[PDB]
């Protein structure tokens, strides 16, 4: 089927002297779904790789270079708002979501999803 996506929530990572957030993206293609997990420097790159490629369906993603706590949560709400607004306008179009570098993104040919 025509796949749909969300971003429900998201998660944050720190090691040492480092943090990170990491966005949930549910995926459901046909009677399935699973679960893939994404920073936001994934998502740009996805970004940046598509917007040349197709230019006249003028991708948008949210900001990339911020100026003040990339970790408030308010910042991370709306940025994940704008992710999911991004990946949901990807899979509408069939040229898109048969994509490789948008199949792997999304993890729609892993065979561990039979």
């Amino acid at each position: 089927s025509c796949p749909s996506v969300s971003i429900p929530s998201s998660d944050e990572h720190r090691e040492k002297k480092k943090r990170f957030t990491v966005y949930k993206v549910l995926v459901s293609v046909g009677r399935s779904e699973w679960f893939v997990f994404r920073r936001y420097a994934e998502f740009d790159k996805l970004y940046n790789t598509l917007k040349k490629q197709f230019p006249a369906m003028a991708l948008k993603i949210p900001a990339k270079r911020i100026f003040g706590d990339n970790f408030d949560p308010d910042f991370i709400k709306q940025r994940r708002a704008g992710l999911n607004e991004f990946i949901q306008n990807l899979v509408r179009y069939p040229e898109l979501y048969n994509h490789p570098d948008v199949r792997a993104f999304l993890q729609m040919d892993s065979p561990k999803h039979q």
